[PDB]
RNA sequence: CACCCGUGCAAAAAUGCAGGGGUCUAAAACGACCUGAAUAUUUCAGAUCAAA
RNA sequence: ACGUUUUGAUCUGAAAUAUUCAGGUCU
């Protein structure tokens, strides 16, 4: 649960050399430091405004007392006495991988004698553990635009590298090699693909406006640049290529020129056509003010609208105007085509209220709101304040409202601008020249993934570049060494990368479809749904032609031909699934009932009661299985009369829930796969780390378990392990995880029964995503799925035994395929056998092999 | 309902007590004023669509 | 042949709720 230290105000307890600093929470997540402690003699910094006083300063515990919030007193622990409790009891603590000195020399110049540096090293390593989950399912989406309906095992995107340009990859067209030629033919297949129009914000250039493809010069410049990033988050790539993203200024002329255009077209759409796109709105606001100048009006309207600097004021204007407009004249039925613009002009006029005129009323209001004894005062603090405020603005928003009828907005929208402002151009969100190549690269990463996880990419990169900056204002405040090595100096600019990415968070939206892609989006509807036609592929797009017949002039009374052109093309959930899953594969993925019936457990109770009532004319256990076997056998007509029409209505009303079960299932089986992408990156990362720590590891591309042996001193000698157990190995392991005997023991037990060859397949199964990229074959017999750890591993234990269906395997592994198939669930002992390569890191090894310990949200029970 | 660490206690190898951990995993950070983003419902208005 | 009235769907706009990620404040 809670930790009473950080509830008492102690941020972190740094230890340098002999003394022990101790920090606290600044404004936000920057660190002010409270007091150093040389032993039992504390010198307090930060004299005025203390965050906590210290009571009993022992040799081991630092009992503090804090007065932020309700005043709690907690005891912290001496970092110098860590690992030295029962033995001279004063030393700096190394990290539990016992790789702290190598990590310090590798990023900075030399070793150190603190732990302020190594808490910063584990936040520079950490932006691979949160960028391999958002760069894998952005390359899973691109691998499902092949639509191969087969065993898919290609390697197109991880083959890509920015070591070559386009013009020499162009020379692989007429190439002579039997594998280089196929890759350009794999590229010819991909630029001639029509499903690139799904990602039109990064593949289409605006040139009314008729946007078309990029050149082959630049489509290669996105697929390579998004392909190198996925290959960098899965593997080692010794040399400068390991330091790839940390020097993105080393890219060629092409890749900056594609980052400088994929970033400009949303930032020039929002600046170069701002007054044009708000011309109907600025002219209202000029008419209601008439005393300010319109050049600074569109400045303070721009800070209100999109930049959103000064919009946070501690009181919700979106609730404030509604207590103002409760029961007033603007709740009519006529204003409903106006409330898009009426409610944001009304909101803006209050925003200029609480800046220019009565800004002193706002601080009165915020201080009022922090004294809520109940909630009922809040609905009469605003309504009391709106009772004042409508007396001020009722003439003004009437002048707005009568100027917003059905035809004034037509005649206002046809005027010439002639506003010619340069006070506005100061506060523009800046273009692609004064923003870095990192921000432009993780911009282009957010052009391939959904809106729930743009907001988790470019806010966990707000946080990590702010928890790197805050350490660089402690060890720079304490005079410690800070200069990174010159081949790694990316993070001096983490003060401005925090400033670029906050600017990036202000305007990123989802990757917009284009208009002229209905015809290929409609084709990828009927094979999600299984409405296949017996005619050939070159003779069914004319069906797609004559139903759409362009944007939409669909025929009248055409039945299900134009049902699935009106609703399920323009629906939200379909736009998520066809950018994500394989189109012509995920109907027969949905045919397994117990995988589906699992997935709508964590689909909410208010969600299923919308669809149970849409299909049945009552308990949520048996309500869910009533329509889990309706999503599975969905049925549509091929390409009495009451029953055969009402079964269509119960198949057309489940079509949104079907289309979101196959999204949540087909996503969460690669958020689980990205746990093993992290692990197989953090094994090839620790190979070049432990090999420089004087630990003779050896090769790892032949055998992935070589690190977790060479950490624990065990070796093969004739093809298997004949170095069995005693006590003296556990004291000589090169890791603080493998010190204790039983955790050394059972990893040694599991390592002796895991062959080399099945791990090398499990290597390029989680990295090229082949466990789920052809999921429909691998899921065909489930007896029961209880959690996504089980559903992932049965999908990965079949893919082994699908390939080890002819090859010779030894008896220890060959038990597990029999244990896989005498049941139909996954084999809980086989799942720990090939998960060993990342078994040197014990807490990664336990949390990635037993469900219950796997998931943050779903805690369970250990194995023992 | 994890792993490591420290102190306290019984014991010889581990468990109890309360802790701490950004240097433990994907995972350091109370609470209540908001903001940005999207989830999912409900109500209203609207425009298409299917069927009766 | 041609218009209905309903029902059930999508979507867009507004409001209400709950969840999640992040930072803006404050004690
Ligand atoms: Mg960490």
């Amino acid at each position: 649960t809670k930790s009473m230290a950080k509830a008492a105000g102690v941020k972190s307890v740094f230890a340098v050399g002999n003394t022990v600093y101790m920090t606290s929470f600044g404004r936000g997540n920057d660190a002010v430091l409270e007091q150093k402690i040389v032993d039992t003699s504390h010198e307090p910094l930060n004299i005025d405004d203390p965050a906590y006083q210290l009571n009993v300063v022992t040799m081991n515990g630092y009992s503090v007392t804090g007065h932020r919030g309700e005043t709690v007193s907690a005891v912290t622990d001496n970092p110098l006495r860590r690992f030295n409790g029962r033995k001279p009891e004063q030393s700096v603590p190394t990290d539990m991988l016992c790789l702290k000195p190598t990590l310090e020399k590798k990023f900075f110049g030399k070793e150190f004698d603190d732990n302020i540096h190594i808490q910063l090293i584990y936040n520079i390593l950490d932006i691979e553990k949160i960028l391999a989950v958002y760069s894998t399912n952005a390359i899973y989406a691109l691998n499902n635009m092949s639509a191969d309906e087969n065993i898919e095992n290609s390697d197109f995107f991880m083959k890509r590298t920015t070591d070559e340009t386009f013009d020499d990859f162009e020379k692989k067209k007429e190439s002579t090699n039997s594998r280089e030629k196929a890759d350009f033919d794999a590229f010819e297949k991909f630029i001639g693909n029509y499903r690139l129009a799904y990602f039109a914000d990064a593949f289409y250039v605006n040139k009314k406006a008729k946007n078309v493809l990029r050149e082959d010069k630049e489509l290669y410049s996105v697929l390579t640049l998004i392909g190198k990033l996925a290959h960098w988050c899965v593997a080692s790539e010794e040399g400068r290529a390991e330091f790839w993203l940390y020097k993105l200024d080393e890219l060629k002329d092409d890749f900056k020129n594609v980052l400088d255009v994929v970033y400009n077209r949303p930032v020039e759409e929002i600046n170069n056509r701002f007054i044009e796109n708000n011309k109907v709105n600025i002219q209202i606001l000029g008419s209601v003010y008439k005393n300010t100048d319109i050049a600074e009006l569109v400045r303070s309207y721009y800070e209100f609208l999109i930049t959103k600097k000064y919009k946070n004021m501690g009181f919700s204007i979106k609730k404030l105007r509604e207590s103002m407009l409760e029961g007033k004249g603007y709740a009519d039925k006529e204003y409903d085509s106006v409330r898009n613009k009426l409610y944001q002009m009304t909101d803006f006029i209050l925003y200029t209220g609480y800046i220019n005129e009565d800004s002193d009323r706002a601080d009165d209001l915020v201080n009022t709101l922090r004294s809520s004894l109940k909630e009922d005062d809040k609905t009469t603090v605003y309504c009391k304040e709106a009772d004042y405020l409508w007396k001020k603005y009722r003439e003004s928003i009437r002048e707005v409202a009568d100027a917003l009828d059905g035809d004034n907005i037509k005649k206002l929208s046809k005027s010439n601008i002639e506003i010619q402002e340069d006070k506005l151009r100061k506060c523009f969100i800046s273009y692609a020249d004064s923003v870095s190549e990192f921000t432009k690269l993780i911009y282009l990463l957010t052009r391939f993934l959904s809106g729930k996880e743009i907001n988790d990419l470019v806010t966990t990169l707000i946080n990590k570049f702010d928890n790197i900056r805050s350490f660089l204002e402690i060890m720079d405040e304490l005079g410690l060494d800070r200069t990174f090595t010159a081949e790694y100096s990316f993070f001096e600019g983490s003060t401005k990368y925090l400033a670029e990415l906050v600017e990036l968070n202000s305007f990123v939206k989802s990757c917009s479809f284009d208009i002229n892609a209905k015809r290929t989006m409609y084709r990828d509807a009927l094979d999600i749904l299984g409405i296949e036609s017996d005619k050939t592929e070159e003779d069914i797009e004319k069906m797609i032609d004559n139903i759409l017949q362009i944007d939409k002039k669909l025929k009248k009374n055409n039945g299900l031909r134009n049902f699935i052109a009106s609703n399920v093309i323009d629906s939200n959930r379909f736009k998520y699934l066809v950018r994500y899953g394989n189109p012509k594969k995920i109907r027969e993925t949905a045919k397994c009932k117990p995988a589906v019936r699992f997935v709508l457990n964590e689909i909410p109770d208010a969600q299923i009661e919308r669809y149970y009532e849409a299909c049945c004319p009552c308990s949520a256990n048996k309500r869910r299985e009533k329509l889990a076997d309706m999503i599975a056998e969905i049925k549509f007509e091929n390409f009495s009369r009451t029953s055969e029409a009402e079964i269509k209505r119960k198949n057309q009303a489940i079509i949104r829930l079907y289309l979101t079960v196959m999204y949540i299932m087909l996503k969460n089986l690669v958020n689980v796969n990205a746990r093993y992408v992290i692990a197989f990156h953090c094994v090839e990362r620790d190979t070049k780390l432990y090999a420089e720590s004087g630990l003779e590891v050896g090769n790892i591309e032949k055998n992935k378990t070589n690190l977790t042996m060479a950490v624990m001193g065990v070796k093969l000698e004739n093809g298997i392990i004949k170095t069995e157990f005693d006590k003296s190995f556990a004291e000589n392991a090169a890791n603080r995880y493998l010190r204790n005997a039983r955790w050394y023991k059972l990893i040694l037990d599991n390592l002796k029964k895991s062959e080399r060859a099945v791990v090398n397949e499990f290597a390029n199964t989680v990295c090229a995503l082949n466990a789920i990229r052809n999921i429909n074959i691998n899921i065909k017999e489930i007896k029961e799925v209880e959690n996504y750890f089980a559903l992932y591993h049965y999908l990965i234990q079949k893919h082994l035994e699908n390939r080890f269906a002819d090859k010779k395997v030894e008896r220890d592994t060959g038990d597990f395929i029999s244990k896989l198939e005498e049941h139909k669930t996954y084999c809980k002992d086989f799942v720990k056998a090939y998960c060993t390569p990342f078994g040197y890191n014990l807490v990664r090894y336990k949390n990635l092999t037993i469900d219950g310990l796997f998931d943050k949200n779903y805690p369970g029970k250990d194995d023992s």
